[PDB]
């Protein structure tokens, strides 16, 4: 089945209530898909040379009315008091990066500056609206905001470009959909500066060979964007990633920098998500893989299992091993058949069961099954870690063969 | 010397801001000490046997009246309404945690279930108090909370002593202060269950050889606790670890358990943080070490340097070398005096700093001098990654 909803119990990695709507309880082996799936982003924002920043959860009411998204989004948006001052809950992360940026006198070779953020945003959706890790009112954004020179744009927007397919291409994700959304009739700046932007984008999309449709006014007063569609093994289309231009908010939250030529320069702003909501990203990586998730996300990548009480010690060995080189492994030692102990936990989708017979213990090997029911044979002990641990650290859509 | 917020300020750590009272902006290099003690603090649990766990943000104001703290602390929360509901924002994680435990059927044999979550709290306390790291609003709690059975408690108090001196040990506090208290008058349960629950926790500690002191009456009605309280290096007292047994909890959020002889019952709850508050801690660690983190915890752990643009290649290729063997490495290939190099890195508390001239091109080594000022000469390229490695895995206090 592709029901994440369905597969999310089954596999015990999350759920949902009503006291408290459209907000994800992860259960451990949820949130261990949710902390790899974080790692995996860190080492992309590493590679892609961002630094990872952490914002408070609430800012002052005046503060967010200065950004000029109050008057459009103040019904979506959570507040709380406390001594005569009204807080927004954050629904998203950008003004609580420009008051990183206006910390300490910035320049022109601090820039492009890039600013990551796993940001918990919330916003106030209708209850009716909301389904399943889909549709929610708080979740976790794999945000980032480039402050960068005009000059820049271009090549930073290259630079997510090229991030996003990389990252969808960890995954399996080929068929991807890209829309640019130009010019609204109400919209900030001059026609000549929204020539420039959408160029911008156009050329950046160009260079990385990539074909691409217009969404004619769609974009914010702000500037315009590009949108990734990606899509699933069931044809089926989710809108993920995005890439806005934005020549409002640095202005309005009085970010600047001293230009090579010793005046003040507002810097042009680039936000960018890839995956969007990770809480949602999870949800669809659920149904493609319909439970079956890669080795290096399954919350259980190897069950170590004996066949009889014979090889106990063995399988704890084996184990430790495992346990020493990284994997997340459980021992089977239960008084159950092998057959029993293999169809629980291909069920439960553990990429492999490590099978411990007399013959195996006595040769110094194990019998390696897949979750898929492929048997791949006797393999030596160290051989089968070395290999399971390439299969991990490359991120392989791919199990081992034989 | 040794303000955390002036630290804070130098090491580009954090800020605070009018705006956002008692919430901090983590900068990069903030945010990564946070997240290294965030792995350290995921090692232990995962020592010690506990799952880790997410709860949400926001709950019904109607499931945390049931809890019973209502009435004590309503003032002191966060509440906000949609669609005619009114939802708090969590001050503690416990409830949530109640509500992964409810999900599915229990029995005897998932008991001990730990139960660890990294939980983003928030209190509303008076701004005038607010004070840096040390007295916050929002903060992140190393929390865990220990569902067991009455039989279980003293096996389960002894494992959550002994994870508390172990994290403390880590970071060179070994003068503990251990405070027991006792019941209150108003409280639940017959006199004879506070009997054996402050049993549990003395003896516990009595058989672990910790001295504590009594806290007559200070106990919560639902059960009573250890606390333990950490000294610095100047001696001041730091309040940071809780052991809090809970009889109420459990049974007014309908958690149960199918016994061993087939019936109902509910689960008596431990209540434990360690470090008490990720940014509190952090700010007690900063002052501790004055902004000379060992080299697990700091920002940036190496630089390596030139003295002329001949060298540039070397240190490159030592930087990329320093990169996969999992270092966080920055590389100084400036137009500038090595004293002037050395000496802006000794500011920024670098641990190490690996300098690289034409003899260390040609001999395949490094001169290494520590923030210390210790000059340890020119050593070979892969010793020297070699102990660095093992430093930081080991997570050792002290440099080479
Ligand atoms: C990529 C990221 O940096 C960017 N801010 C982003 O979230 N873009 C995706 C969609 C952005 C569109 N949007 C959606 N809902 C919102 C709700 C509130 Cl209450 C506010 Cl104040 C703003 C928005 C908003 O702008
Ligand atoms: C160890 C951990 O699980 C435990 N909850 C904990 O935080 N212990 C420290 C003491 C915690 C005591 N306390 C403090 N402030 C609170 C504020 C609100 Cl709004 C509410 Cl509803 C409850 C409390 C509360 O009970
Ligand atoms: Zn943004
Ligand atoms: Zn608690």
């Amino acid at each position: 089945g592709r029901d994440h909803r369905k597969i999310g119990k089954q596999l015990d990695l999350y759920h949902m209530q009503e006291e408290a709507p459209g907000m994800v309880f992860w259960h451990n082996d949820g949130w261990t898909i949710f902390r790899e799936l974080e790692v995996f982003v860190r080492s992309k924002l590493k590679e892609y040379q961002y630094q990872e920043v952490k914002g408070p959860f609430m800012m002052d009411r005046v503060l967010w009315e200065k950004t000029g998204h109050w008057d459009n989004y103040k019904d979506a948006m959570f507040t709380t008091s406390s001594e005569n001052r009204e807080y927004c809950i954050k629904p998203m992360n950008c003004p609580g990066h420009v008051q990183i940026f206006n910390q300490g006198l910035k320049s022109y070779r601090d820039l492009p500056l890039r600013m990551a953020e796993f940001g918990s945003c919330h916003r106030n959706e209708p209850s009716g609206a909301l389904h399943g890790l889909m549709r929610v009112r708080g979740f976790t954004q794999d945000d980032a905001h480039i402050f960068c020179t005009e000059e820049q744009i271009r090549d930073e927007v290259n630079a997510c470009i090229r991030m996003v397919y990389d990252m969808y291409s960890t995954f399996g994700f080929e068929k991807i959909v890209v829309k640019l959304s130009t010019r609204p009739d109400k919209r900030i700046g001059s026609d000549e500066m929204w020539d420039r932007a959408e160029a911008d984008l156009a050329v950046a999309l160009e260079e990385n060979n990539i074909p691409f449709e217009y969404q004619l006014g769609e974009g914010a007063f702000y500037g315009p964007k590009i949108e990734f569609t990606l899509y699933d093994c069931l044809d089926r289309a989710w809108q993920c990633g995005t890439v806005q231009l934005d020549f409002s908010l640095p202005s309005r939250l009085s970010a600047s920098y001293v230009g090579e030529d010793n005046e003040r320069k507002v810097p042009v702003m680039i936000h960018r998500a890839i995956l969007g909501s990770m809480e949602r990203f999870i949800g669809i990586l659920t149904e493609e893989f319909a439970g079956f998730f890669p080795t290096w996300l399954a919350p259980v990548q190897v069950v170590v299992m004996n066949i009889t009480d014979s090889q106990s010690e063995y399988v704890n060995e084996l184990t430790q091993k495992l346990q020493n080189a990284g994997i997340r492994v459980k021992a089977d030692l239960r008084n159950e058949k092998i057959g029993f102990k293999i169809r629980e936990h291909t069920l439960r989708r553990v990429p492999y069961m490590l099978v411990c017979g007399d013959k195996e213990v006595e040769a110094g090997k194990v019998a390696v099954r897949t979750r898929r029911g492929k048997d791949l044979g006797s393999l030596d002990v160290n051989d089968v870690i070395e290999k399971l641990q390439q299969e991990i650290r490359s991120r392989s859509l791919q199990q081992l063969e034989e």
